[PDB]
């Protein structure tokens, strides 16, 4: 609705910076509303959704388990692990590693996810075999967070990103078992309450997943709708603020406020 990009704009004079706005309709395609469309932002750890997808695309094909069990050590720990930190001993699943990535963000899982699919270069061949040739994924957590003003490393569009949400939730790409377990992560995430959630009705659907990174990057990526079923994909993303993290969570809860309210 109109009033949604009134707060979109009012988000990116109190933030001091480019905020990128997409609301897709996820039955049809439609672009419903848009802010800075085309424009490159970092994704942050709205790849691990992705990264989960080119998992599971793999376990359908026969080429991956979900109960492989992965083994890794002190070594491979690296800022933010809060989940892998624990299982040094015994190691973690698939299963468990893309849970805690997507859930929890845990970083080092994301890496060890990206190992097993072959590093940076294949999820951006996978996304490019999908029809995204937009997004790429350059580096490994946690360097590819830096969001280094006008580099395209580690970047997505709003459009991009959201078409590509679109194809991996309801596209033949993936098995309904895998579009559902993925969907089913992004339900659980457990570290994006102040942002989309706390805007959110009772009743309604979320599944999303949330991003910080350098120079004030944060973002979400959500696919949310009334009744209990989603309907619409919404991303968000900002780089470029000074402002602290509880105002960038602060604009975007006021931005999926408008939303919500402008149904």
């Amino acid at each position: 609705h109109p009033e949604t990009l009134v707060k979109v704009k009012d988000a990116e004079d109190q933030l001091g910076a480019r905020v990128g706005y997409i609301e897709l309709d996820l039955n049809s395609g439609k672009i419903l509303e848009s802010f800075r469309p085309e424009e490159r932002f970092p994704m942050m750890s709205t790849f691990k959704v992705l990264l989960c997808g080119a998992v599971l695309s793999r376990v359908d094909a026969g080429q991956e388990q979900l109960g492989r069990r992965i083994h890794y050590s002190q070594n491979d720990l690296v800022e933010y692990s809060p989940v892998t930190e624990k299982h040094l001993t015994d190691g973690m699943t698939v299963r468990e590693l893309c849970s805690a990535a997507i859930t929890m963000s845990d970083n080092t899982a994301a890496n060890l996810l990206l190992t097993t699919i072959g590093g940076p270069k294949e999820l951006t061949a996978f996304l490019h075999n999908m029809g995204d040739h937009v997004t790429r994924l350059d580096r490994w957590e946690p360097e590819l967070n830096e969001a280094i003003p006008n580099d395209e490393r580690d970047t997505t569009m709003p459009a991009a990103m959201a078409t590509t949400l679109r194809k991996l939730l309801t596209g033949e790409l993936l098995t309904l078992a895998s579009r559902q377990q993925l969907i089913d992560w992004m339900e659980a995430d457990k570290v994006a309450g102040p942002l989309l959630r706390s805007a959110l009705p009772a009743g309604w659907f979320i599944a999303d997943k949330s991003g910080a990174g350098e120079r004030g990057s944060r973002g979400i990526i959500a696919a949310l709708g009334p009744d209990g079923k989603p309907s619409r994909i919404v991303v968000i993303y900002t780089t470029g603020s000074q402002a602290t993290m509880d105002e960038r969570n602060r604009q975007i809860a006021e931005i999926g406020a408008s939303l919500i309210k402008h149904w």
